[PDB]
Formats: structure tokens, sequence, C-alpha cells
């Protein structure tokens, strides 16, 4: 399925998760000067949002979107970037950002120079990259990152989104090669590689913090994602940080993994089980009142852990904001359902209406205030861009 952009909505979402940042009050010691990586859409555009309208930092932005022009629309973080940044500006903020590819030696390299340029020094490194593959910074060998089980094949009954029908499916296993690609492009790499190229030029303030984005997710996902390929790559990053760790702490600084709750992205719609599951999540999680979006984890995630007094912290030294997820009450009720629903108690059954809605938004379709009956002007530039 291809989904066109609509310019206006992407904005409108932008200012819907703009006020309700504003809405819950400043960050408390919160970050002045934010790199966030991968943040245009999804988890990393919320952590920019969280950062310069809770804690008033200044940001400096990096993402590979397609821009717009006459007659062709863009690519819907093209959008989100461009209207965050007018908000930005709004408030005095500082508000820069990076269109390239942050895999590789020349962003890198200009993020650098624009950090000692215009800020001197960050507060804090978001990173937050979703790539289907990844090229080598040295070695120009490209990864392609897969999302299969290792060690046995996997049935579950799909959910064909474009027919609305139920599928049987069977997801073969991954060979050792596509786990070490996987790895390459969705672990700990290249956020390494960050952090040390960011602490060799001393871009990096006294108590700077940095974090990666990941999910664990609960028993029903276990066999494709956490005990997959992609949860390989997620394993691989809690080694990564230990060494991230450590390189901050003549600065006094602290690394860490957060792990973040299941939504519907344009990087998680495409996962395999992901489709039924977020439809049944979001029923049961709605009925009992604990439905979260983008902005709402980031946002908590912010307020406790990152920079709160008490950090929702587990046993490997992750922070967490996913617990109202992996509930009890809510993933047993997921698990009874999932085997009940069948093409005709489709939306009956599941949130299906409230998947498609929130898909729709990612491109600004659906969105409230928007009149949609308007011609659209792709042609939307963003000043001061580095390309
Ligand atoms: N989406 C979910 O349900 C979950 C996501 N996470 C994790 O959070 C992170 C963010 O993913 P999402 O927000 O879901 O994805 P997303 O697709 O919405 O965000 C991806 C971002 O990375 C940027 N990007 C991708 N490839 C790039 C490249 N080569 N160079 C520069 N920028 C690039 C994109 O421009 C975009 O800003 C991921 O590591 C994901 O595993 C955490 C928990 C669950």
């Amino acid at each position: 399925i291809c989904v066109t952009t609509h310019p206006a909505g992407c904005e409108a979402n932008v200012k819907q998760q703009i006020d309700y940042v504003e809405a819950k009050g400043p960050v408390v010691n919160g970050p002045k000067k934010v790199l966030v990586i991968g943040s245009s859409t999804g988890y990393g555009l919320a952590a920019r949002i969280t950062a310069a309208f809770g804690s008033g930092a200044d940001t400096l932005g990096v993402f590979f979107e397609r821009p717009g022009s006459e007659s062709k629309p863009g690519t819907a973080g093209w959008y989100n970037s461009a209207a965050f940044e007018k908000f930005a500006h709004e408030k005095g903020l500082y508000a820069r950002s990076i269109n390239g590819d942050a895999f590789s030696d020349e962003v890198k390299r200009l993020t650098i120079e624009t950090i000692k340029r215009d800020l001197g020094k960050v507060d804090l490194v978001v990173y937050s990259l979703a790539a289907p593959r990844r090229t080598h910074p040295k070695t120009g060998e490209v990864f392609s990152s897969t999302l299969k089980p290792i060690g046995k094949s996997v049935s579950f009954r799909g959910l064909d989104t474009d027919k609305e029908v139920i599928k049987d499916v069977v997801l073969e296993a991954a060979s050792d090669q596509e786990v070490a690609d996987t790895v390459a492009v969705m672990g700990g790499e290249d956020w390494q590689m960050w952090i040390d190229a960011l602490l060799e030029a001393d871009v990096l303030a006294d108590g700077a913090k940095t974090t990666a984005f990941t999910y664990l997710g609960e028993k029903i996902t276990h066999d494709i994602y956490w005990n997959g390929s992609i949860g390989a790559a997620k394993k691989d990053l809690d080694q990564k940080v230990l060494g991230i760790r450590d390189r901050l702490a003549p600065l006094g600084g602290d690394a860490r993994v957060s792990v973040l709750k299941a939504v519907v992205t344009q990087a998680s719609s495409a996962i395999p089980m992901m489709p039924l599951y977020l439809s049944l999540l979001f029923k049961v999680m709605k009925e009992q009142g604990t439905h979260e979006g983008c902005i709402e984890q980031v946002d908590g995630l912010y307020r406790e852990s990152l920079y709160g007094a008490e950090p929702r912290l587990d046993e490997e030294g992750r922070l967490r904001a996913d617990y109202k997820e992996l509930q009890p009450e809510v993933q047993s009720r997921v698990e009874e359902l999932w085997d009940k629903v069948t093409n005709e108690n489709l939306y009956e059954l599941t949130d299906f209406a409230g998947y498609k809605s929130e898909f729709l938004n990612l491109f600004g379709f659906e969105v409230a205030g928007v009149d949609y009956e308007q011609d659209v002007d792709p042609d939307v530039q963003i000043a001061n861009l580095i390309q």
C-alpha cells in the first residue's frame, strides 16, 4: 500500500504533540541542547518535541527524508520537521536539521561541525534510527535487516490490512547471515560510533546523556521480536551501552537503553504480527484506559526517568516506559482474543479502526481540525537545512 503525504495534516500532528507537552508543564532540570538522530517521525520526533517544548532546549535533528517540490509531495517526516522548526523558532528556540544518512561518516562530520558553530556542546543525544538497511561507513558493504525468528519457523494468524482479512501465515527461520546483517543495521555499533566521534571533538557537555530506543514486548511477540533476528540486534544494544556508559564517565555522563511501548509507526507497521497485535492491544488498552501514543511515552520518559528523581529502571539498567502494555490484564486478554478473531468480527473484537486511523495520522490524514477538501501545497521549504 502507498499513502500520499498531507502537508497540512502533518503540521497539525506536530502542533497536537506540542500542545500535549505544554499542558503537562516544564520538564524540571531538563536538557537545554539536544541532538536527536532520527528526529523526523515517531519516537524521535516525540523526543525532539519533548526537549524543545518541555525543557526549552535547542535541538539539532538528523533525519533522512524526501523534500517537497511543486506537484510532488515529500515524505511525512519532511513536513513534520518543517512544522517543528517553525513552531520552535516562534518560542525563540534554535532549531536546525541535517538531511542525510546518519550511518555515514560525513553526516557525523557535519553534525559535529554544526554543533561547534551553533551550540558548542550538547546536553543529550537521542538515538532513534529505524532503518531497513545500513551501508557500513568504512567498507561500503550494505546490510539489510530481516524480521524472522531464530531456530524454528513460526505459524500464526495474521491480518491482511488491505483486504481486511485474517490470513494463515508461516514465517521461516533466519540464517546466521540474516541475523548478522540485522545486528549490523539495528545493533549498537553506529550509536557507538556516534558517541565516540562526539567525544573526540569535545562537543559533549559535562554530565551529558545519551539514550537509544528499543522494544522488548511480552511473550506473544518474543518468538518474532525479542528472541528473533531483530531481538538479537536490540540485544547487541544492551552490550554496547555498557561501553558507551564507560566512555561518558570522565564527563560524569550516562548512557541508557530506553524501552518504549508498541506504537503504529512506519517502521513497526511492517513488522510481522504487528498489525493484528496493535489492533488487539489498542482495543484492550482503550477499554482499560491505558492507551498511549508516541508523545505520551517519550514525555513520560523525560519526566520520570531521563531527568526524573526516581527513574523507572529494570534489572539490566534500562529505563522503562512500556510497563502498561506488558501487564497481565492486558496481555492475557490480547492472547485470548487473537484466536477468536475472524473476518466477520474484525471491527468488533479488535480496534482495527483505531489502527487504520493512527496509521493514516502518520501521513497527515484523519487529523482533527484539518480541512481535507482544500488543495494541498507540497512545496514546503526548511530554512537553513543542511544536506
Ligand atoms: N515503533 C515501535 O513500535 C517501537 C519502536 N521503538 C524503537 O524506537 C526507534 C524509532 O523507531 P520508530 O520511531 O518506530 O520509527 P520511524 O520510522 O517513525 O522513525 C525513523 C526515523 O529515523 C530516520 N532515519 C531512518 N534511516 C535513517 C538513515 N539512514 N539516516 C538518517 N536518519 C534515518 C527517519 O528519517 C526517521 O526520523 C527504533 O529503534 C525502534 O526500534 C521502540 C519501541 C517500539
